[PDB]
């Protein structure tokens, strides 16, 4: 039947394995070079060389971060009135280089004082380098999403599904390398070598795309329709962004196991919890999960599948804080002292492994709600505003950041004081956990009718 | 459009007022009996005339509950095989007026004596008064429901839901007639007075019908289509009738307010909770709900109406774990004692009114699945087996609430010990609420796939 015709497709990429292995190799090497800046800015800029303070480290990365997000709909538009697609990556790639090149100068003992050896000590050569960093990372994010299910766009909208699984599967990928190895080198080694790795990485996912350009490939309605879908995903993303904050906090209060009898572990290898089980569970929802979906005919939309992922959030948010009710009544007994990055930590003596079902919601949580997120904001798409949706998609994913961080602004204030006080244990965590599943379950309520009221 | 000829429907009843007040006040009739014998049962049998231990008095309550249960498919078979409907709930509520005369003549010391004057005392005069009741529930609910509904029955599949809402209010008015008037009069006035305000409450449900006799009004493929979904409610009755019975303890171990300067307040009282609620939402739903879902298209059927309310059960067991997490931090510093009934309690010092918000989320829970539960059961029915189907629909509900109770059995043996000690403040039964969420999410997902395979 129709359900054999759509198996058939499942058998997809058919012939373009270079084409968007081209893509996938592209953004698995630009993500890795995203988390070499992002994980020891802040311990770069306060350290040695660099003698900035603790408050101005945190805003410098806050305003790199927030120019990620911001640059989108920019770097997306100017990839649709002027330049093309594949113009568009290559120009910012070219960016991304530049920007990026500044930070093993810097890093160098040799070369720091040929840029800024005559309050902050070196701020025009590091905000001009996280300018084309964070310009660069906007425009690629736009401009690759659409580009990669171009290739395989002619096989319908079920191999743009089959792309979306291993595209997200190789931005994890990308973490787990750039997290895990290279935030080790950056912190224990060396910032020169440290940054020179993914610097190497943005180089070697330029050559990739000049390797690979020969393998290649009623609208002002469709603005209006789509725009209370984006609103209604702000919500989704406050607690979305406030639970990578806010499980790193709760793991280094919890007991985290010694690896060797180079010391002192560092606090990136605590956000690769989400990204591992990623790995796990795209190669099990693209061999059991499009099979078994699909011939019982559950589950075909995009929209719907957001909302399933909107369901395992909410289920985190409440095994966070019964897992945080537990851990300060039993840090009331006594407590343990462990060191993550150069800071002592004040853990109870509760096992780390005991935030693994926390991981596992949010895991399956990003099996449904981020794929599919990418499939709606490609295929609710005009043909000439492709890009420009995907820029505005991720810069509606930084406003519920911004007002995220507002939110744990609101819960710290002293009237409220649920985050009044390095040290959570005076803190009631718990409590914000389960302010998140509440925020998490009335915009499940919300979605589910901006999703009929779409069709 | 479709959608003004379905709200033209909802201005329903039309003429038929009469008609269908008969079946609303009969049922009011009858459930304000049922909750006569229910609530104080016990108290009654283990007392002055009646020296039954605990355990005799609770299983023949047991036993009782369990023959209103086995009883619908065959009180309901035998209405659709022998006899009509009309002349099948006259025939049980004689017979349910029968077995309730023997309670106030046990109760009477003067008529004592004449049934059983010359272990158990009065065994013979007691089990055959719990079997004509017991019979006489069984066959009513399941006839009562179909009859009523075959009054609108004519206005389209709109007018029954509009029935079911009036039909689920006046079951919940006559139990807070029965829990708060009858339940205070037999234990604290009296129980010849107590036992013969709800055997004259049967009596009018008799005459209320004599008086409204004159007003009143392939499918072999249909039976297995529709079992599956009576077996995928078992996990759902699971986790309501626990809710139930846990509910109430953690309310005891709660500081309830005096209402006085007859004293010792009744017990029946804390299980009205739930159903004042009931009362202010069905009027709620039935004038915002089937105005505003309505024309907006939103959420048109049953199936997925009882899944709305299965998010909201979840949801409930969350914020009752919640609160008896606090409960059982807060008994360890201070301790209060309360007499509910005539047991002292060892009441943290926490208000009853905490326990609104879980009250609220079965409240609204019932508004969505309960009514939604009738429809179903009534709409998906063959013409010909009709009140059989309903019979199975309180059958399934009755093993729900046997397999709820060996779930307790479980939690409560020495190698779990959530349960092992009429104090639970030495219980974990914030652990046994997280459990009951987890297994309602599990009943969520599985009653999701339950209901598309069916349409
Ligand atoms: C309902 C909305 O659905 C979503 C749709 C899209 C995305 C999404 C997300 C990213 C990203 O930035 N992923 C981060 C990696 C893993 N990450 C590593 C550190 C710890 C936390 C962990 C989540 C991303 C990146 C590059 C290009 C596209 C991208 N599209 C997310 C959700
Ligand atoms: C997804 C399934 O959906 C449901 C469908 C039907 C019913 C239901 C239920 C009853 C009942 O027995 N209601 C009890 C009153 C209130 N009750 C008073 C004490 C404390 C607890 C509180 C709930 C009932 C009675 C008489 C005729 C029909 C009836 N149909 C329930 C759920
Ligand atoms: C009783 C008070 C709180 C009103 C409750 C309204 C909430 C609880 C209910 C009522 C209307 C419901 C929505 C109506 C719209 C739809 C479309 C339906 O096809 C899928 C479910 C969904 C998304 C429902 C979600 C839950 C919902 C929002
Ligand atoms: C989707 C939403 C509605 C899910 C419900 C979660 C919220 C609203 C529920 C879950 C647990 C509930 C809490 C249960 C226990 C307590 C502790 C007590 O000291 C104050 C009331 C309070 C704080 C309740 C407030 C409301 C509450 C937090
Ligand atoms: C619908 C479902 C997901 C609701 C979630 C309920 C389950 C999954 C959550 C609720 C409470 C959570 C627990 C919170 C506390 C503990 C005690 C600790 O010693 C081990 C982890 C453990 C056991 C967590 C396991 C997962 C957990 C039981
Ligand atoms: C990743 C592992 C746990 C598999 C997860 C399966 C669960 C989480 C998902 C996968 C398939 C999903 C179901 C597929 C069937 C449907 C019909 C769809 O129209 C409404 C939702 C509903 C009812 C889904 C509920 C959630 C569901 C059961
Ligand atoms: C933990 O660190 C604190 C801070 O110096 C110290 O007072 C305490 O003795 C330490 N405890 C252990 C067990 O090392
Ligand atoms: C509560 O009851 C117990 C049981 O007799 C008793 O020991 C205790 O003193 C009582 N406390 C108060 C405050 O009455």
């Amino acid at each position: 039947r129709r359900a054999a015709a759509a198996a058939a497709a499942a058998g997809a990429f058919a012939g373009r394995r270079a084409a968007c292995g081209a893509v996938l190799l592209t953004e698995l090497l630009e993500r890795a070079a995203f988390y070499g800046i992002t994980s020891n800015l802040v311990l770069f800029l306060n350290g040695a060389p660099f003698c900035w303070e603790g408050a101005q480290a945190s805003e410098a990365l806050l305003l790199f971060m927030g120019l990620t997000y911001l640059g989108s709909p920019f770097g997306g538009w100017l990839a649709d009135a002027r330049l093309g697609r594949a113009r568009a990556i290559l120009l910012s790639l070219a960016l991304y280089l530049l920007g990026m090149l500044a930070f093993p100068l810097l890093a160098a003992p040799a070369t720091r004082a040929a840029l800024c050896g005559s309050a902050r000590c070196c701020s025009p050569a590091t905000f001009a380098g996280l300018v084309l960093v964070g310009l660069g990372v906007a425009t690629v994010k736009a401009n690759i999403t659409p580009f990669g299910a171009d290739q395989v766009k002619d096989r319908g909208p079920e191999a743009t599904r089959r792309f979306f699984n291993w595209f997200y599967w190789s931005i994890n990928l990308g973490a787990i390398l750039s997290l895990g190895g290279i935030a080790y080198i950056q912190q224990n080694v060396s910032f020169v070598t440290g940054y020179a790795i993914p610097t190497v990485c943005v180089g070697l996912a330029f050559v990739v795309f000049l390797c690979g350009q020969s393998v290649f490939i009623e609208d002002v309605k469709a603005l209006v329709k789509i725009v209370p879908v984006f609103l209604a995903l702000i919500p989704y993303w406050t607690v979305y962004f406030q639970m990578q904050t806010t499980y790193v906090l709760q793991s280094l209060h919890l007991r985290i196991p010694e690896i060797s009898n180079p010391h002192t572990l560092p606090a990136a290898w605590l956000t690769m919890f989400d990204a591992v089980l990623i790995l796990l569970l795209i190669p099990l929802k693209d061999k059991l999960v499009d099979p078994i979906l699909r011939r019982h005919g559950l589950l075909p939309s995009s929209l719907k599948r957001i909302a399933v992922g909107m369901f395992f959030v909410m289920c985190s948010a409440f095994a966070a804080g019964i897992l945080e009710s537990k851990r300060l009544n039993l840090v009331k007994e006594k407590t343990i002292n462990q060191t993550i990055g150069n800071v002592v930590y004040h853990a109870a003596d509760l096992s780390l492994w005991w935030q693994v079902p926390q991981y596992l919601l949010i895991g399956i949580s990003e099996i449904f709600a981020s794929i599919a997120g990418l499939e709606f904001a490609y295929s609710a798409a005009p043909k000439s505003m492709q890009s420009a949706i995907m820029g505005l998609f991720f810069f509606f994913s930084g406003v519920g950041s911004f007002v995220g961080s507002g939110l744990l602004a609101l819960v710290s204030i002293k009237a409220i004081g649920w985050m009044s006080s390095g040290n959570i244990n005076g803190c009631y965590l718990n409590y914000y956990f389960f302010l998140l599943a509440a925020i998490q379950g009335a915009t499940l309520l919300l979605f589910l009718i901006i999703s009929v009221k779409y069709d």
